[PDB]
Parts: C-alpha cells; sequence; structure tokens
C-alpha cells in the first residue's frame, strides 16, 4: 500500500518536503521546527526552530514518483517502518556524501514573495544564530577535506559572521566577503579583511584568485533559481582550480548537486550531521576542477 | 556527468516529460510525434503523430532527481545512448505492469487554457485507432469475460463499440457529458445516456468493465479527475476492471489507484511491433 504527502501552492509549504538519497533509493520527508543546536536534553527540551535541520521523525516514506498540479504538489511513497527512518536516517549521518535536496523549493506563492538585506542588530543576531550549526561544523569539515588556509571568499557575506569562523579556524587565512547590501558590509567590515559592496554577478575580487569560496545565499526566499546558477557560476569563477567552493542554505538551497557536476565542480560532500547525529543538513563542499 | 532537460511554464510542455518506471529504475523522455499507428515499412513512411504513443528514441536518461521552479521543470538525468534506449525500452514493452507516466502533466501555462462535428469527431477516433486495435485484446488476454460495459465519457461511442466487436454479446453503455457525442453514441452503443459522470447514469457495482478515456489533460483539471474516477469506479462490480487512457497525459497515478483500492493489473500497452508504449492502466477492483 502506497501512500501520499501533499502541499498545496496557496497555503502549503512545497519547500518543506526533502528528499534524501540514501542506498540508491530517495526519502521523502516533512521539515517541522527541529531541536536546535542540539538534541533534548534530560528535563531541558531544546529550543524548535524552523531552520537548515531535519531529522529522522520528519521522515515519511521511500519515493515512487511525484504528481505536479496546477495548486498542489504530491509525493508517492511506500511509508517507512518507525524502526527503518531511524536505520535509514543513521546511514545518511554516517556518510555526509549522502545527498539531501528539496526539488519544490521554488514552488508555491509563499516563495514568490521575495523581494539588498538591511537589518537591525537583532535581525542580524537572529541570521547567525540559525547558521550556528553551520558554523560549527564546516570548518572543521573542510580541513578534514584537507583545506590548509589561503584565500577566501564569502560572495554574499552578510554579517561576516560565518566567513570570520573560517578565519579563527585556518590562521593566516585573508577572508574576503562581497555582499549586495552596503548595511551588511558595514557590519562585516568588523570581522572580515576586506569587505566590498557589490552585486556577486561582479565579483569583486580577479578570476581564479581565492581557495575557498563561499555562498549561504542561493537559496529560497534568497534569490530565483536562474539567478542562484549564475551567481553560482560567478563565484565559482573566483575560485582557483582545485579549489573548494561551499554552499549552504538556511532555507533549501536551490542548485542541485547533478548542476555542480555539470559545472564542473565535484561534490565531495552534500549534507552534514550535527555531532549528536540527531540532525542532518545540506552542505555541498565542491573541488574546482 | 549528469544532463539536464527543460521545459518552461510559459512557452514550454511540461506534460511532454515521461516518465518510464522500468522495475524501480526510473527512465525520463520527452514526447515527440510518433510513428502512427505503427512502425515504418519499407517503401512506406509511417504518418507521424503527437499522440498517446511514446518510442524508445524519444527517451532521455536515467533519472537522478527533478527540480521543480518558479518558471520551469528541470529533470536531471543520466544519458543513455540509443542502443540502451532500445534495449531498456524493450525491456519495457516485455513488462506490462512497467509505469508510463507524466507527472508535470497538469503544469504550467498552455494546459491552463467536445460540441463537436463529425469532422472533429473523426479526427478524435483517428487518434485513439491504436488504442482501439489493441486494448480491447489486451483484456481478453487479461481474463475478461464480457458482461456489462460502462463507458464513463463514450464521446462518439467508437472505443466501447470496439469493447463490444471483441466480446459479442457484452452490453455497452456509454455516457457523455456532451449531447452532440450522445447522439453519435447512441448509433454504436446498447445505450447512451447524457449528462456528468459525476451523476453516473447505472447502478453502482453493476458493470464488469469501466472505462475512462478523459481523466486527462486539456480534458479536465486534477480534482475533477479524482472525482470522476471516484464515481466511474462506485460502477464497477468487485473483481471487475477499471480501464483509464488517453490521447493527453492520464492525470491519476497508479498509486493513487491503490489507495483507491484499484489493484494495477497492467500500466502500459505495446504496439505488436513492440515500436511504441502507450498508457494503459487496467485495475481490478478490490
Ligand atoms: N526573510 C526571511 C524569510 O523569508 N523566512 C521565511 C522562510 N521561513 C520559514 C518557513 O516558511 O517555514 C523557514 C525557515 C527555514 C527553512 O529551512 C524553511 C522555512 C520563514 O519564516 C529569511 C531569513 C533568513 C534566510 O536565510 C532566508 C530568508
Ligand atoms: N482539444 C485537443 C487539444 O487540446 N490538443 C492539444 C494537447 N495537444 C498536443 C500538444 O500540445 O503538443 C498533444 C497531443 C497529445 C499528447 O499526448 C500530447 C500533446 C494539443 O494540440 C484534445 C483532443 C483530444 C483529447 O483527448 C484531448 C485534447
Ligand atoms: N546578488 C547578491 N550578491 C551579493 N549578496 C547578496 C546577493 N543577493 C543577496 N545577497 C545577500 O545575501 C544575504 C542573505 S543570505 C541568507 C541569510 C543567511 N542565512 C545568513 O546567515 O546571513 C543578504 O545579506 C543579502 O544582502
Ligand atoms: N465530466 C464529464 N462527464 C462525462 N463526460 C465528460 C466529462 N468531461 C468531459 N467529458 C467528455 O469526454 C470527451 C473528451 S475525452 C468528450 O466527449 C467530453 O464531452
Amino acid at each position: 500500500a502506497p501512500d501520499r504527502v501533499v502541499e498545496t501552492y496557496a497555503e502549503g509549504k512545497p519547500y518543506d518536503l526533502f528528499f534524501l538519497d540514501v542506498a540508491g533509493v530517495r526519502l521523502v520527508g516533512r521539515k517541522t521546527e527541529a531541536a536546535y543546536p542540539g538534541p533534548d536534553r534530560d528535563g531541558l527540551p531544546a529550543e524548535r526552530l524552523k531552520c537548515a535541520l531535519v531529522e529522522a521523525r520528519m521522515l515519511l516514506g521511500v519515493v515512487e514518483r511525484d504528481q505536479v498540479a496546477e495548486d498542489h504538489v504530491a509525493v508517492f511513497h511506500r511509508p517507512l517502518g518507525e524502526a527503518e527512518k531511524a536505520e535509514l536516517f543513521a546511514a545518511a549521518v554516517a556518510d555526509p556524501t549522502t545527498d539531501l535536496y528539496y526539488p519544490y523549493a521554488q514552488l508555491g506563492d509563499r516563495v514568490r514573495e521575495t523581494e539588498g538585506w538591511e537589518v537591525t542588530d537583532e535581525s542580524a543576531r537572529e541570521l547567525d544564530h540559525a547558521e550556528e550549526v553551520l558554523r560549527d561544523h564546516v570548518p572543521d569539515r573542510l580541513a578534514e577535506l584537507g583545506f590548509r588556509g589561503g584565500v577566501a571568499y564569502d560572495a554574499a557575506c552578510s554579517t561576516g559572521a560565518f566567513l570570520q569562523a573560517v578565519g579563527r579556524r585556518f590562521p593566516g587565512t585573508r577572508t574576503i566577503g562581497q555582499d549586495l547590501s552596503p548595511a551588511m558590509v558595514a557590519r562585516a567590515r568588523t570581522r572580515l579583511d576586506e569587505a566590498h559592496c557589490g552585486d556577486g554577478i561582479r565579483p569583486a575580487i580577479p578570476e581564479a584568485s581565492a581557495d575557498l569560496v563561499v555562498c549561504r545565499h542561493l537559496n529560497a526566499f534568497v534569490v530565483g533559481t536562474g539567478q542562484a546558477h549564475d551567481l553560482l557560476a560567478a563565484a565559482a569563477s573566483r575560485c582557483r582550480e582545485g579549489g573548494l567552493v561551499v554552499l549552504l542554505g538556511h532555507t533549501p538551497v536551490l542548485v542541485s548537486s547533478q548542476w555542480c557536476e555539470m559545472s564542473g565542480l565535484t561534490p565531495l560532500q552534500r549534507s552534514g550531521a550535527t555531532p549528536s547525529g540527531h540532525a542532518l543538513f545540506q552542505c555541498y563542499v565542491l573541488r574546482k576542477g
């Protein structure tokens, strides 16, 4: 017996249906608010945050097909037992090449409300807070994948917090940020070696001059799909051959790992796990060929 | 390295992206005009017609994932050579449980836009010739013994008449929304009743075969197709057969039929040559 999960375009959230590429099948689930940043301790329930994190309890089933209608999207799956949910998730957590993706990220009415970002200090602290798990995982993981400093470039550095954490992990690395918003640059001048204002489609640094390129904005509610591709190409062109390009998102990343492959960017990592194994999140680490 | 097939919503045809499920392995293609009704011959090129038929040459690759964006739909896939296309297409022809479906059929602008003449009725019948010539035979092979046959959107009556030809003694009862269609169908069926299939013209669980050739792109919407399937399949006896086909893509999934208590015995049918496949959901009612 198959089952169906549905998200409508008007009131629903198609971008909350996620696929996990595990054991040569696709598992579908529906993101809800996760235990953040880590799992619940005894007598101390973790904050619940809608964010990059998905958990095993959010899984639903093994995908057979989808159906994309005039007013909703449906995924037909074989529902998973609660035990296999845990096992398949553990297997994903054990293998950072596991893809995690959101194929309807740009589908529906809510994402059309996208309109750079001039925010208050508190709003900026909230942006930073939802990327804490990312700032704690990626730097160490870049080291495990062989990064040894150099020049690091964030093509949409917002507050500068993320690239600042890369710099701290790798002493002597020059941190170069760029952001469309002048207000953001003002904030990042306090944390980066360089902070440039301008649309990332016109990169502020020369071609093949960066050892690491970071893009945390090619996401739903930030840019559109074709925009995300053009911005990836501009950012990746700043990476030298053999360098690393990293794509992350608080909201779903709009570029597929397949498109990355097509662009000559080899995925060395597609997802990351919290240290407890309780949650997974998109983490595309790509080698520039 | 993967490749990507795109259909845009404004000018593209997302309904022409088709998928084959050859035993868990998913293939994607783009439908073009097909050799109709059968393969090219020695000195005769076949007619080429945009219809229910797909061929191996229209396949593209092994599905990796899709991406349904704000202005287009994309499928990423591992490209296939023509020989492996034909090899995989052969295995599909050899297993009629293979699913053939069009998951973006109702996506985009073109699809968001029947009291016809005998010239139009004749063109309607022509694009369905390959279905009339081979589904009834297939139904015999699957054990259909006759009885009462009901077409919930009988149009001209040509299709349900082909059923009656194949199983003499079967009582043929058609319903159609269009009064003009009923007038044609009355000259081909035992009965022809005018009215929306949502109010079926025969009693519940009184038919041994129920036919729907209208739950499809450019005919009804998605919600309508599910409502009309429910009405039509209530007319089918337990152990009877529900058959869904379409010149244009069928909007109901075989998974939705299983959730509705209808077991797929077959999901696609092939031309006698094995040159082409068409959607052919034959469901046993539970
Ligand atoms: N302007 C901000 C904005 O539109 N938030 C929306 C998207 N969302 C949640 C929802 O709809 O359930 C959500 C959150 C995370 C997730 O993974 C999925 C859904 C909002 O709330 C914004 C802030 C930071 C950012 O990186 C991008 C956008
Ligand atoms: N009013 C007729 C109509 O709108 N035809 C449209 C759909 N189409 C072709 C196209 O768009 O390339 C096409 C044809 C078959 C196919 O499998 C895929 C695409 C048209 O032309 C009509 C006639 C019979 C019927 O059962 C339903 C609709
Ligand atoms: N075309 C573009 N070029 C450079 N920066 C851009 C851009 N489009 C959006 N941005 C920047 O991307 C940032 C949002 S990325 C989403 C926020 C992220 N989670 C965070 O923690 O900061 C904003 O600062 C915005 O100014
Ligand atoms: N709700 C409905 N009930 C019965 N017939 C219907 C219908 N909607 C469309 N049709 C009928 O199906 C045919 C096109 S394939 C045509 O003869 C039309 O009158």
